[PDB]
């Protein structure tokens, strides 16, 4: 049976104290609509049905992108209200299922178990057991089915000790959703329509309620403010973590350890406190990464060792390559294999050949560099005044003198040696040797001020 | 009614094993006896007796400028001698609060719930509710009111499993507290004059002594040793950083962030993990602070984000600055609107002028730049030998090639040109362009040794 | 009586996904077996048999130099036959104690605690309480006595609520073993000999087996997967720090402390979050280190401040000297009292004399520099292409100007004065000033392009 969904956006987050709307807040680098939404996608929902309200525009710039029919609504008049909004474009034998934008942890597998207990023309009901159930409402079985959900201030006393409680996530075929949305009413001290009153329309037309539990409270939870949101994220690291650490990846610390989009990674690979993986990366075999460091949309190939402090984004780094403490590596640079980068170094949208070293106090931006080359402590590569980035390109064997400025646009040749303190500006030949004539006075007998 | 407060804090805190007398260790960067005074303080009291005996100078030292009444108490003979020894300062009519300088996390809504319950010519008792209350003196209610404190040693099976214990924090007023203080004696195991027989002299004078629950356990706990201490100042840090996160700051990991000091912010600033901020700071509207800065007296604009790795102290930075990551701001930076610092650059005592840019490998200190200058990587202010730090003053619109040295004093008018690898010592005029000759040797056919 | 050990550390470690056996991952920066190793040592171990098997020159080449027996074990044919494979070394008159190299965390004094138990003749086994015994040997005690470990699949409904269970840790004596062992059969669901059937058989030969509890379930905890093991490195590393606390270190937070290998320390030592101890450590009075560092094998005097981000290895910093932010000390690093190493600032195999600073954007390596110097920010020693890494000397109180290059081998004697910019190749006497003549080309009207 085909599938879609329903997603309730629509909130301002008045809580969150924010110029963003409520679900553009986000969980490991991503809008907690957009796990929704992904999640979603992972159930093979033909449809997705946003509903969306408050900070309309921005809604629309943050989430651009995304594969979702966009349903407006102008009134916050209740979950129930919401849904009927996307109501026309049910089909009426395909499942519709209602999920929170809000609530980003839900799983796949949990959602599938929802979906697969949906009884033909009857509801699932995604239940959770609470240890303090106060306030939710109850879930009432009489044999194996949900025929009421009653509510705190409607129990009574033993029903008041029911862990069991309503979700509000729930699936159910397009044509009864149209039909039961319509005799949905707003009687109650909130003058709203709740879709929580679906449960006994079923009921009123002996149609079939199924309660499914959910195995992780924290999985169905929502956040309506920053400290509930952070609580999500904790959660939410310390799973990605395990489920790494179950497949062999060595997290020293998993609770200072950060994963925000996606890690493909080898055998054997460790990783030390406080490390946070950006965007896309991919480790090879034995990658090793010291703590402190920041790897954005990166792909490090086997045997890398990347040393405390180092910074890496939209970068390669070949195998065997040695990285760190405090490099920086922006986008753009790439590094062959059993290539050293040290400390206070910085590399910007450059190419540096298999073996070539730069080790401390240098900036290479903008860059071609061969094989085997030794690039000395201070060395830079800069531009005129008025210049538009230009290219600097060295060869293959070239050594490079401490503290030498590299004057783009420049060539320096294959073999070519340049001493220490040299402004380079023209090009430099095959096996050309060029070192400065310093000039100096030399004074004998020069007492200092002490 | 008048309030005063006294402070016990004569300890010498063997556990420690330190140097420093006990209520000297810092919770929050500020010593534990401080946040007492402060709190004191806060309950508009009128004068605060500080009881001091052990590491009498450092006490001295540490709090020279505490408005407090220095009471000296040359030997421990117990709570309540210590009490008495402030006594004659105790004014007959006003209230007194008794408050203990190793247990820093006590509340001022706390005391003043414990101020507003004192019955007239009567004691208010601050109790707490353990789970395991073994060892502590057990509450014996009569009637809503406190008739016995029964310690350990004494009480029967029943009262054992009372969980309701005695903190020996108290307020009664200045007569009273004279009147029964000289009643107290010392007929016990351990020699001592114990304030906790203030309840029973009450009772015996037919005046009322009423409990009052503290909400927290946390709240009333002393330190005797670093264990302990560690453990409060992490309920202190998860306090500060969950009352942040409910008024609207994300906070990414609220169990990696310390404040020691004060935070002002506004809407939308975002904090990753690892953050400490120190002393007084301020962030504008939309901050972005990256993971592992350290902020200590700084005020920053809106919308400026902070990389990661940097560290900056007594500092401005203007509205839209981009700083970081592996930056360092010394006391007096002053960056203005719209400017750019970035990895291994160093700026102390030097003002930096709206859309300026030092990106690089640079140290810039004792200076002032203007508006829209490009200082290049590697360019280093530096001074003659024997020098006082003199300055460097960069105009507007300067280009400042790379690798140069700045000899100060100097001065560079505004529009100036200077090309990389160069040596300035005398003053560059309006539009000067000012490039260094080199001489080079250039030798063709070198082999290199390889 | 004397004693001996047997360790089994045979495993191949499946659930790991590795391509180490499974006692070699590493706890604290040292394997698991080496933890066990060194704790029956510790207890006085004349032998230690460590049964080996997969991964076996892995193992030899990690723990080569170890002091144990090397007991090949070909085939895994349960914890009695790896027993026995060293059993024939067993002396009949010592005691021998069975432990598990996949289990780190068992103290020393629970260990003795276990030998002092063991009755004559007989066994003394380790058990421990959990609140979930569910799949665990159920200890069943008669009269003071173990008379059967009963399994889950066979205990009786009364048996199942023992919380009590088998650790599989025993000691006996070693012809007790010799016998029992030989009479341990494979008649089970797994066909493999069982070291736990020795208590059965102890009571056969009516031989009195005595259970002894482990204090902390945690103690006797093994991994088989690395989130066990994560698990196993925070519980080490919290007991690490709580001792450190109790002894007088300041550890701002101990969830964020890591020592891997042997710290030690003064008084009134300062620890501030996310620093990493390796090696071995140690520290004098009044140190302080800020956040984020690391120190692997150095020793620090009295009253020195590192400040964040500083690595520093293999090193040696005198009293009251000053590091970072941002320092890199790298081996052989010898700095002395009152010194100042800066921000970005790289020390390789040098010694640096009393009093001198080295405080930015500065690589000093293979140097010894004397006393009260001044070595300016941008300075760099360098080399000869094809040098091997020559020295370069520089006596007492010299003046380095800035971004000067000393290209070894080269010696400044004491009093020397070098300009800003220079390039030193040559010696330079005693109080001989070296300023390096610039020659440039000023251009008066340079309009920059803007
Ligand atoms: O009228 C309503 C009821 C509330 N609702 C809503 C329900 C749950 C979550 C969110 N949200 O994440 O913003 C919105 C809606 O979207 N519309
Ligand atoms: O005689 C005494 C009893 C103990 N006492 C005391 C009581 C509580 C706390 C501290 N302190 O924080 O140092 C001291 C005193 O100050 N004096
Ligand atoms: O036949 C056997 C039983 C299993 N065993 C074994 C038992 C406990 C721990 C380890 N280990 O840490 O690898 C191995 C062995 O060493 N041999
Ligand atoms: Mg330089
Ligand atoms: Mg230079």
């Amino acid at each position: 049976k085909a599938l879609s969904a329903v997603i309730l956006a629509a909130g301002k987050g008045t809580r969150m104290y924010s110029d963003l709307p409520k679900v553009l807040h986000t969980i490991a680098g991503k809008p907690m609509v957009k796990h929704v939404i992904d999640t979603a996608h992972q159930l093979g929902s033909e449809n997705i049905h946003l509903i969306y309200g408050h900070g309309g525009d921005l809604m629309r710039t943050h989430l651009a992108n995304e594969q979702v029919n966009w349903v407006l609504q102008t009134e916050q008049l209740g979950t129930a209200h919401a849904v009927q909004q996307a109501a026309p474009f049910f089909k009426d034998n395909e499942n519709i299922v209602v999920l929170y934008g809000d609530a980003p942890l839900i799983t796949k597998e949990t959602l599938e178990k929802l979906i697969e207990a949906k009884p033909e023309n009857g509801i699932a009901l995604l239940t959770v057991n609470l240890d303090n159930p106060t306030g939710y409402g109850r879930i009432i079985r009489e044999n194996g089915n949900v025929v009421a959900i009653v509510e705190q201030k409607d129990a009574n006393a033993e029903q008041l000790n029911i862990k069991e409680v309503n979700t509000g996530v729930m699936v159910s075929d397009g044509a009864s959703f149209k039909k039961w949305l319509a005799r949905v009413g707003n009687n109650n001290a909130q003058g709203e329509y709740y879709l929580t009153d679906l449960i006994a329309l079923a009921n009123q037309d002996n149609c079939q309620v199924v309660a499914v539990q959910a195995t992780d409270v924290m999985e169905v939870e929502g956040a309506n403010n920053r400290l509930q949101l952070a609580a999500l994220e904790r959660y939410f690291q310390n799973k990605q973590a395990s489920k790494l650490l179950l497949e062999g990846v060595m997290i020293y610390d998993p609770a200072r350890f950060d994963l925000r989009g996606t890690l493909e990674h080898g055998k054997d690979v460790e990783i030390d406190v406080n490390v946070i993986i950006e965007g896309n990366v991919k480790l090879g075999d034995r990658v090793k990464i010291g703590t402190g460091c920041v790897l954005k949309n990166v792909v490090i190939g086997n045997d890398v060792e990347i040393k405390p402090y180092s910074v890496l984004e939209d970068s390669i780094v070949g195998e065997k390559a040695a990285i760190g403490p405090f490099s920086r590596l922006r986008p753009g640079a790439e590094l062959a294999a059993e290539t050293h980068v040290g400390n206070f170094v910085e590399i910007k949208k450059s190419t540096v050949g298999k073996g070539s070293k730069v080790n401390h106090l240098t900036y290479v931006g903008d860059s071609e560099i061969g094989s085997n080359c030794n690039i000395g402590a201070g060395v830079i590569t800069c531009n005129y005044d008025g210049a538009n980035k230009f290219k600097t390109i060295i060869g293959d064997d070239v050594f490079v003198g401490s503290d030498t400025q590299l004057v783009a646009p420049v060539k320096v040749a294959n073999g070519a040696t340049i001493g220490a303190g040299t402004t380079i500006t023209r090009d430099v030949g095959e096996n050309e040797l060029v070192i400065t004539r310093v000039a100096q006075r030399h004074i004998q007998g020069w007492q200092r001020p002490i």
